[PDB]
């Protein structure tokens, strides 16, 4: 039962990679060539994507990828000088699963479960409210719900290794 | 005759992702950029595409291709941590096709057989109908029917290994 | 005499390749970019390039490459599967000399031998009709015209070989 | 306890390096484009661009990052031509701190801790003073915390290993 | 003196191949966006671009580059196969004379000596005679000189290897 | 002491290289789109631009790398055919002296110290003497104090070591 | 009580005239160049207006305004070649009765009692049903109001002094 | 009997004058400021305009008007110089009579019974044929009944009053 | 006492009738075409507009004028028509005090004291509110200061003679 | 039958004056406004317009309308002041005569009997030669031919007259 | 010497009268069309127009034109209704005096001696301070300079009767 | 010889006074609208119109002609006021030549023979000199020399008369 485990979460993990890296770049390439807001002022359009958008869905993931595989090698960097390794296999996955569930817990309260179409705009030197229309809402929203999905199995079978070695 | 039913599967296989992989990013360049629709109206372009073309068909084509393969790296992570096998391998058929068939209905009940030149949208904030224009629709139609063969010729031949296998 | 044959084929062959990949991706970018037709009606630029032009020349040229070297292929995982080779050989040639013969004049039907500066478009919602102007057609011209003299070399070194076996 | 500070060392630096490399060049693409100012004068957003922007800030993280390296590759074909070590060694650990202490106080004197969003501008052929408008400011400010972070961290590490020597 | 001939021949090919790969390719990137004629035609922009450079320096380069080798390419392939030796070698070598010289005289006939800043064009829809203004003359009349001075020398050394076997 | 000079000569040439490739591509890349003067006269754009810089740095400094480097290549096929050579050392010791002396006072003599904001522009068709603007030049003045830096310490070294052999 | 009905007409009468000529004229002055439709054909806002608005106001009121005075014109030339009256009398004052109200009726029956701000169209060329905004619909109301009840009042004055005479 | 039909001439030719002089300059203010074409071609609008309106109706108009009261005024010089009559009543009625019928059917040969809302243009510069769209067609289709029929009305007066001298 | 008070009355009637005559209509010339608000939205121009500005001041202006002097061409033409007088006197004065003051507090409830220079508007097809911006604000607010202390002086005089006639 | 000719010579005059008064000035109103050139050159519409049309027809026979009426002004004020009369209108029947015979010839050597459609201009700034596009032709044309027509009629009475005195 | 001043004075005002009213009103035609600052902002130049052109010079010579001959038009009523003159007389000649030197230093202190070609402008919605450009600014300041003239000439004239009579 | 004088000078008087006011308004009327200079800077075409042409000819023009009229209304006024006149007839005949002779000579001084149809401009926001383009100016020259001719024609006469009386 635990040896399919760590396949599985091999599989997880390299799939998530290649997902993000071949088809999400090009999703969001034009986010502010073609986001529009109904005005005639000069630099309503910047502060109001801005404010709408503080942190691309793309940078958060390349950074979260990149940050939950530094235990690895950090233990494949002790391995390779050394040529109680128990308690730094244990120590690492102690601190994988921690990273795993900060990091999705700041997905949830950072995005949500949704793009909606509309956004209603408050900001100076926007005159009063005004309202934008955003690029491809629904691709993202997709996006969005098959990144949690994942990241959700991730936790599952991390917790069920912690919780086999006891 | 089973010898070979492998080489002319893997010939297709391979045969599908070169074609998917180096010319299809080329012709969706600029889907939205040479999108045109008839009125004044800000906002409506980008409603009424996102209503057109929900998920576009190299995004679904791509995330296909590299879902029906992960029973082979599951199968090679297998024999590698080794290092019942026949019980994997008829497991690992059984997915695959079951992968193979549920990705072409899916395809059948997304995008039919061909992409019409005109589209009539009535989102907001467009005001009642409009109508609207689509680039290159004669490629578009020529490469999904290309790929609908090809899947078919796929699930043809999965299927024959699975009855000659019984 | 028939040493000469296969090194001029190999030799033939790779220089279409490396001709078709370094180069002609580049004349082709700005197709429709740099299309213009003379109207002020939304959506004529679109039917009137769609008309002109149905299938790029790169891309059937691409689609030619990949399809005429499959043989090879196939014979070569035959080849390592099993570590009647003739039969195979036999059958590959004659499969080889069809394809580029059928291919060839698929291209003479699809292009014929030059392209024109000037078009004539008569498609909805285009009134009546109107004239369009083209980009680069000498260069395109002298490519097509390039392209097949070297099919046309190709397709008689492979009746030669094919009546050197006998 | 100075066995894991060279391991940590090293993922800190592989760490700033893959950050720099993958993410950064892509959100400063458009900074000149998206730079806009109120105004009817040809060629005062150039100089207000100019003034506010002397160097980009992915410039100077490159120039550094290559400049940090400089010893070990001075090392490395010091021991490859020799194919009093120590004297090197002692000698390119105080290099490479005086380098990292003069970076870090450079950045910090040259661009501060924030990106504003606005811009006062008063230099010809500009008319008096202008106000002008910036792109992706949070972003920009969230990138400089957390390299001013990394550096900190790596200085602190350096002088760790320099007293642990003595 | 034999012996330095071969050395300079291929360090010459080199340094060709070097520079028409690096920079060559963005000299003439914006050949076309940045052609203007003084009228308000539709189409005779494309007309006179077309008249006034029917094909690009760098394709002709690339080509001559490609054409060139394909000698030593027959003689490997010759020489693999066999895994009259001089019969081949003395007959490569009088063909790669004779396409070289060809060449050469082709680009003097076909683009001369320099690039005029000014053209004038009377091709239809242009009506009479117009005026029309090119992009970096003086760059490409460098590049111009630079080429066919290394093509000259490159001449000169192959007749006098030719004349040194007799 | 002339055991650290051949390090300290390959080291900085490394750096040099790497600063010239990874950089210098991006700052030049909007050179003549951002280039504006004050007037309406088509073509005058094009001539002021061509005017103001005959050749680009970029260019220069790619062409100048691979010329201080072509000795090497010489001695390294010449060694090869082999498997007097101190002669060849000298020689070739001589000949890089020569060439990078050469090209500094070329680059001094082109470019100058400094990239002005303001250009003043008399070339026809502009209409007597016009103002033109130009962008980045703080950056571009930082590039040409460093490579000029850069290219005066190579100088030095290649001189003592000259010196040194005697 | 009769004495008075015929100073009440001519007040009446002469006040109409007055309010038509002084201030109509310019009320209506830009009526084609202030109306706007939600589209992008050419050709639609001519198509619109004219099924807006067939007859302008103006232009009926002048007409009617003419047409209601032709009676006392014929009277007045009998009367001077003269130089039966009471006959010419009725019958004068019967035509005139006739002409007011079936003028009273014909504007009822053209216009209604108020001008919407928006209109609904749907002629060719326009695409389906489109959008169109109008100008100053309070304003002409309230005059189309203000007509109506001066023309009640003469109707009503004209049937009076009709039953008086008897 | 020929009494009245000598007031019911005048009061007609009055009504002319005054309808033409009052109403008629307003509503051909605008004929080409507000005909467009469809089409990209300088020239093409004049040619087109001229082509389909070659003398606007109210010129026409005032021209008839002040051609057919030139024997009043010849009579009124004669009796003023004098100051056989009925020789040149006589005369004068009958040229009356001849110039009426005259500009009524040249009227009817020039113009017709309508004005359509489209037309159909071949002209040069015009490439083909295009498509044009005119202002307020209905307006002055109505404008050229109600001028027929006044003009018909006076002729049938003039030859009443012919056939009543005998 | 009496006496004076007839001759300032005519004398301030027909001032109030010059100045509105001659200087009035140009001012408001332009009104709606220099009336701008702050977006992208067709027919919001027009809708606030209208909703600012329902009747024109000097269309009120000229209204009242012509109104408040029908009395006296009623005396007139009853004086004509005769050609109890005293009766008629007090009638006429009557109506005239009622009128006046009647007009003075309309003009007071429609328009108040003083035009600002913003406007907020919230009508449809506007999108929540927007603002506006006025032409001539100062002249204008003179303009109603001046009309408002010109009619009250009529209505203190109107007064007066009412009540010294008793 | 010289009663006759002063007659008709004096309604002839009358006509010419109404006819130039009425009509003339409207259609030569858009003359400038409407003609165009093909061309992006500041300043050439100018040029050719003022080298194509000198001097407006309608200013030519302002001029020439109230020149021809001088004599009979000077003849008034002579008589007004007396109160050999022969001899004064001798002298002034020849110079009408002269005066109208000078006009009509130099009407003829300026404009010839028609006006075309198209314009060849070679002016400066123009480069070369420009083709330019005229406003209402066929109307002008009709005007010429007209005025031509009532001038020769006018010289042909003048000189009738003339010789009637002898 | 008294007999001449009211010659002189009467002339005097009818020349200005005369002045005013025929060549003013079409020098001030296009103030506001003409007028332009240096912004992107909608809504700044109305403001900056209003704050530096409160009252326009002509509004302000006519009104004080016509409030300066209101005691002759009293008068001229008091002796038509007689149909003490003296105390009339003396009377009117005070308020005369009063009148125009009120209005000569109230013009003094509205507009100054001369019109600038700059305007600095610092009113909402514009930002900060902005440089705005006047019209014709030269035929102004001499308009100026001439009613300044006019009107001290009248000043000294009626003083000069005053103190005559005493 | 001295009878025909009077008669000669108040015909060109009148001739003058109709030519100016029948047609001079209507050359000048887009003087300012059709002026334009080659140049990208606000404000340049007002300071350059305002520098080439202070005042306008017809300005001018009509100021001359008010002006020189005076002596006659004085005359005619006291020649009223009465109901030694040769004094005044003396004094006003020499007032008129002065007046006359004072503004032949100004106009040369200000305008001189013709009008070019080029002008160049070095005034400030201008960046050094400008090139602006005038329109009319052939037949502005017309006007300016036939204006000169008629008033060395009243001179000429006024000189004569003076003469005569001695």
């Amino acid at each position: 039962s635990t040896m399919i485990g760590r396949i599985l979460l091999t599989v997880v993990v390299i799939f998530r990679i290649l997902i993000v890296a071949i088809v999400g770049e090009t999703v969001y390439d034009d986010e502010q060539t073609m986001f529009v807001c109904n005005t005639l002022q000069p630099g309503c359009n910047q502060a109001c994507y801005d404010r709408a958008f503080p942190i691309s869905h793309i940078r958060y993931w390349v950074f979260q990828i990149i940050m939950v595989c530094t235990p690895s090698l950090c233990f494949i960097t002790y391995s390779v000088h050394q040529s109680g390794i128990s308690r730094f296999y244990i120590i690492q996955v102690v601190f994988r699963n921690a990273l795993e569930i900060g990091f999705l817990v700041g997905q949830y309260f950072l995005y949500g479960f949704s793009v909606p179409g509309l956004y209603e705009c408050n900001r100076y030197p926007c005159i009063k409210e005004v309202e934008c229309y955003v690029s491809r809402p629904t691709e993202k929203t997709v996006f969005l719900v098959f990144m949690f999905a994942v990241s959700g199995i991730c936790v599952v079978l991390n917790l069920a290794e912690l919780n086999h070695l006891g």
